[PDB]
DNA sequence: CGTCCAGGTCTAC
DNA sequence: GGTAGACCTGGACGC
């Protein structure tokens, strides 16, 4: 009891609650569906991860939210450490408005909507969100999950063991930047993502200013920090849309990738007008990205994250 | 066991 | 501009 990662049921003091509808929050197909690789359901209903520099585990109940963390004595989350919860699921964003919205103007996502509830956007670091979405590219879920932990495990600072399980914090550009990072992470089977790591750590410490450059497209328009995001090794459109999406607050960029593809073209008979090429390129991938954003508006990417997650399931 | 595929990015024509 | 091929890996899918 003492030991190991917590239950609601096995430790019912050290738990506190969040009121949260089910309907505004799917722990099960929020954290598992390829926005961030650092969650692990390692029993059942109850998701262990690191989130803002601590271990936590969290589960739900119809209308709570239960957050347990390990940091001294064991105790309750206090009130500030809650906080970067509700934060980290930007929970201020109400879902049952957006779906309304979003079911108001496409009938197709009133449809898959009613069985896929409670998948909103998280919001999280810049430097998590680029270097995961750098071993994203031409890859799966299963497989990216592996190398970003592998890659944590290797440059993080370790936080705490629970069971046979040691939470590493996420790597600083410096230790990104280090001496070998390639060869080490081709060892550890990143394969070319090896050389993008490196790359890209490097050139935003010796090229671009550091972390203040990345940080501040926070603050930037969607189309500033998508272009400066670019300019980075293996960050292209799509993995610049996911962090600007998933990381830089710009909630209409939408990542365009082969499931977005399917979608459009399954249940929305799309196809491009303004190219006149038929498949995936950088012409038709943009005009896909517009696409959504005129059917669905300002909050286009959490919209695309309802269908990408359902299409994951299927 | 040989292709094909997965939250693509690159350069080269 | 739209197009093709190279780059890691390891499961799923046939033949
Ligand atoms: C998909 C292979 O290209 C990845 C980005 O270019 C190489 C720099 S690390
Ligand atoms: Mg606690
Ligand atoms: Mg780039």
């Amino acid at each position: 009891g003492s030991e190991g990662h917590r239950t609601l049921a096995s430790t019912p003091a050290l738990w506190a609650s969040i009121p949260c509808p089910r309907s505004e929050l799917r722990l099960d197909l929020v954290l598992p569906s390829g926005q961030s690789f650092r969650w692990r359901e390692q029993s059942p209903a109850h998701w262990s991860g690191v989130l803002a520099d601590q271990v936590w585990t969290l589960t739900q109940t119809e209308e709570q939210l239960h957050c347990t963390v390990y940091r001294s004595q064991a105790s309750r989350p206090t009130p500030d450490e809650l906080e970067a919860v509700r934060k980290y699921f930007q929970l201020d964003v109400t879902l049952a408005q957006l779906y309304h919205h979003w079911g108001s103007v496409d009938s197709h996502f009133q449809q898959v909507a009613q069985k896929f509830q409670g998948v909103r956007l998280l919001r999280q670091d810049p430097i998590e969100c680029l270097f995961s979405f750098i071993c994203s590219s031409n890859n799966n879920i299963a497989r990216i999950t592996g190398m970003v932990e592998r890659l944590c495990q290797a440059f993080g600072p370790r936080l705490i063991q629970l069971d046979d399980v040691t939470y590493h914090g996420f790597p600083s550009l410096q230790a990104l930047a280090g001496p070998e990072v390639e060869a080490h992470l081709r060892k550890l089977g990143l394969g070319y993502r090896a050389r993008c790591v490196s790359a890209s750590a490097r050139a935003i410490l010796e090229e671009q200013g550091g972390l203040a450059w990345l940080q501040q497209l926070r603050e930037s328009s969607y189309e500033e920090a998508h272009k400066a995001l670019c300019i980075l090794p293996g960050v292209g459109t799509q993995v610049a849309d996911c962090i600007c999406l998933m990381a830089l607050d710009k909630p209409q960029a939408v990542p365009v990738d082969v499931h977005m593809w399917h979608i459009a073209q399954r249940d929305y008979s799309w196809h491009p007008t303004t190219s006149q090429a038929k498949g995936p390129s950088p012409q038709t991938n943009k005009e896909l990205g517009n696409f959504f954003r005129s059917l669905w508006g300002p909050y286009a990417g959490w919209a695309q994250a309802v269908l990408f997650s359902a299409d994951l399931r299927q």
